[PDB]
């Protein structure tokens, strides 16, 4: 009660004996500040009249909400004043953002300031997603620095603005969950070294696209509904916000799917700031994440707004699906 394991202490006690410049702590502290401010805005957006659009479209196709702009400004301003980043990639920005020389640090940050756009006006769980890369190159910071495979992630996670506000942080040694104490504005450790179940009992996809689905997806869904071995069929769940569906997959187990489809070869979700962070978290928890043909973290992007199919969750559920794709290959 008078001893709190906050995110700061953890990340500090984390990279301690293995020292470091400490700018990961500065990065994560700064981020936490932006997530706290987004959280307070969301919890009263109707009053504050934050619902509604911004009158703008993203890079490939999205209707920019007021909360998109707000959350985007916050995350950028705090990452910049952290002195720990050099290249920023945002869903909301066409081009990568280069940090002014004076405030530059060594990290590249890819983020979705607010994910789950379609769920905002109905008060369903929304979130923030981030992926952090160390800049390798020794030359001047540029968009290219963001064009790294998710395998090179140093840190990844998301803020979920659900019934409680949660910060899920994945780093090289594992996954940790931090819940926001609204009274003292601190992210506190509630779940240490999170591991996903080997197999779940929930499947999660927008079956409104059944008509475009590939035979592999089609077959898998039928098998969830009609188990060949007479086991209980899987329950269905699709919140509509990636951060919510993925967090349920993490803690409950099972599978989440936004596959490629007859109209969308690379699916819908963005590899840099949507699929890679979640792929990373999922694998740090003992899970898998795939396109149906290749691991998401092994893809080498060519476009900061590149799309990727993604299938993630319990290794055995993900593998069952993979077998089905292989069989249809
Ligand atoms: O309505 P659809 O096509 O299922 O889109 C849902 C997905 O869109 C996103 O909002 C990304 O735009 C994800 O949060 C969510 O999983
Ligand atoms: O809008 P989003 O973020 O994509 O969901
Ligand atoms: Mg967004
Ligand atoms: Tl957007
Ligand atoms: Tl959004
Ligand atoms: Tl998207
Ligand atoms: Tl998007």
């Amino acid at each position: 009660d008078t001893n709190i394991v906050t995110l700061t202490r953890f990340v500090m006690e984390e990279g301690r004996k293995a020292r470091g410049t400490g700018e990961m702590t500065q990065l994560l502290n700064s981020l936490c500040t932006a997530v706290k401010a987004i959280s307070t805005a969301v919890r009263k957006a109707g009053i504050a009249h934050l619902y509604g659009i911004a009158g703008s479209t993203n890079v490939t196709g999205d209707q920019v909400k007021k909360l998109d702009v707000l959350s985007n400004d916050l995350v950028i301003n705090v990452l910049k004043s952290s002195f720990a980043t050099c290249v920023l990639v945002s869903e909301e920005d066409k081009n990568a953002i280069i940090v002014e020389p004076e405030k530059r640090g060594k990290y590249v940050v890819c983020f979705d300031p607010l994910d789950g756009s379609s769920n905002i006006d109905c008060l369903v769980s929304i979130g923030t997603i981030f992926g952090i890369y160390r800049k390798n190159s020794t030359d001047e910071p540029s968009e290219k620095d963001a064009l790294q495979p998710g395998r090179n992630l140093v840190a990844a996670g998301y803020a979920l603005y659900g019934s409680a506000t949660m910060l899920v942080l994945a780093m090289v040694n594992g996954v940790n969950c931090f819940m926001l104490d609204p009274a003292i504005g601190e992210f506190i450790l509630v779940d240490r070294d999170v591991k996903i179940k080997k197999k779940g009992s929930i499947y999660s996809i927008n079956e409104g696209y059944a008509k475009e689905f590939d035979p592999a997806i089609t077959e898998y869904i039928q098998r969830k509904k009609f188990p060949p071995d007479n086991s209980a069929p899987y329950g269905a769940r699709y919140v509509g916000s990636m951060v919510a569906d993925v967090h349920r997959t993490l803690v409950y187990g099972g599978i989440f799917m936004y596959p490629a489809n007859k109209k969308s070869p690379k699916g819908k979700l963005r590899l840099l700031y949507e699929c890679n962070p979640m792929a990373y978290v999922m694998e740090k928890a003992g899970g898998l994440a795939t396109t149906g043909k290749e691991a998401v973290l092994d893809i080498v992007p060519t476009d900061i707004h590149q799309r990727a199919p993604i299938i993630l969750g319990s290794p055995e559920d993900v593998t069952e699906l993979l077998e089905i794709y292989q069989k249809h290959a």
